[PDB]
């Protein structure tokens, strides 16, 4: 319905014309994408005692994406399954834990044998010190902490009956909140994403990935992980099918024009990047 | 990973290159879309308690896509059925790619089409083909009321043409009815090929009930997936030649694949995709 691919080979010349007129071709793509799912049901999600647990009003997940947890309402959970560049439930998109289901967060990560997080916001829903914390039935302690200049990655122990998970958190903390991105703020979120990838390649369930609503850099962070691997095997880009593809499965993934354009100044460097390196195919 | 678009004003082109010695690029893809899915789990559809269920033990139903049948407090393993939900043009879930009924789950395949709302079955297959058993005889044989369980169908109309059949089913459960458009194709062969302008015609005649149904369109075959999976690439290619200007059958034979194993079984039938969507191509062009 919605996609548009690209030649590498023509992609500058793309972006140059998306962006004339005011950027016309960029506001005409995004007002598409936002009718992207309009029809889909979303009913457990604005069930009464399910309303609480959504920090935005009208960020709700899809009945047939979101993700179950295993009383009423005790499934619920505002997350949705995503589809990546190598599995169809590669991730779960979903918003920063509220005080109020930060339990039902570990529970998630416990069931799904999520062994990745990443976390794109600066709420505390994992523990402050080496002191074992108990969400509910699940144990959660941090096991060690590295720092970097723009991100931290963290290594959790969760433990339920006999069950024992470990579970790497990278928590991206660069990430620009005003005026556009600069060619660094670009470079560094494309190091970021390239850096968690290394990661993904070897763990077990889907990568849970968060924002506040879980949705405008959650969506980017996936469209970005997804289009890296994607340029690195082929030689065209449909950005507009992807941005599609998240929307039918999660409601304003990448909610700004501004992210959307985003994206696509992203690409642009990964192509520069591509070009230069001349890597033949393994 | 697999995929490969083609603008349509070369896709002549790309058809005769990929035909060239005997073959042999058509082949290379193929190869390669049979690797997909393989590590997609199917534990459900592995339980001994649901060995009955399956026409096939090879052809089974990935855990994740699944469709789940809905029972109160009922038996263990009551929640399955071979069939998954396949992405369409339009949406996420557009389509339910299933086997072909057993006499032993004719009564779950009412209870799925209830359940799922679909106003459109299409079958692909006789339900003996060469003598040989394809698929249960599981509606009405005349227009008398049948119950399936605590569902009931009934056949208002059956309207056979050549190549195909059109049965306009009215089915309840209690005061729930519903209304249910049976597209049955007569004369594709198991593990074969209609042997385009025939199977065309079919798929636009379904696409227009489409237009006027609601919930999830139902596909299936004999085992659901070889000619399930090349209808459903036919039905959505239809749609996409009609609104872009290039096609990606690789990519789209690979997601089908990632939501149900073995979506279009030959060789044969991923070529015969290629064809058909060369005559929807020059239709198109006359306009």
């Amino acid at each position: 319905s919605l996609t548009n691919p690209v030649q590498l080979d023509d992609f500058d010349a793309y972006i140059k014309d998306m962006a004339k007129d005011s950027d016309y071709k960029f506001s005409l793509q995004f007002e598409e994408l936002k009718l992207i799912g309009l029809d889909i049901p979303h009913f457990a999600a604005d069930l009464p005692l399910n309303r609480c647990k959504n920090r935005y009003t009208n960020i709700l997940p899809y009945d047939f994406s979101r993700v179950r947890l295993v009383e009423e309402g005790a499934d619920y959970i505002n997350a949705n399954y995503i589809p990546g560049y190598n599995s169809p439930q590669e991730y779960i998109a979903t918003q920063g834990p509220l005080p109020e289901t930060r339990n039902d967060f570990w529970k998630m990560v416990l069931q799904q044998k999520s062994q990745i997080i990443v976390m794109l916001t600066q709420d505390h829903y994992w523990p402050f010190t080496e002191e074992p914390i108990a969400y509910g039935d699940i144990t959660v302690e941090m096991i060690s902490e590295e720092e970097q200049d723009d991100w931290a990655c963290r290594h959790f122990r969760i433990n339920y009956a006999d069950e024992m998970q470990d579970v790497m958190h990278f928590n991206y903390t660069a990430w620009p909140d005003h005026g556009v991105p600069t060619a660094n703020a670009a470079e560094s979120i494309l190091q970021f994403v390239h850096m968690v990838r290394q990661q993904a390649t070897k763990s077990k369930g889907p990568m849970i990935i968060h924002c506040s609503a879980g949705v405008g850099r959650t969506g980017t962070f996936i469209a970005l992980d997804r289009l890296l691997q994607h340029i690195r095997d082929h030689e065209f880009v449909d950005i507009l099918g992807l941005v599609s593809e998240m929307r039918s499965y999660r409601m304003s993934m990448v909610q700004t024009e501004e992210q959307y354009i985003f994206i696509h100044q992203c690409v642009q460097l990964m192509w520069m990047k591509k070009k230069e390196g001349h890597h033949h195919h393994h």
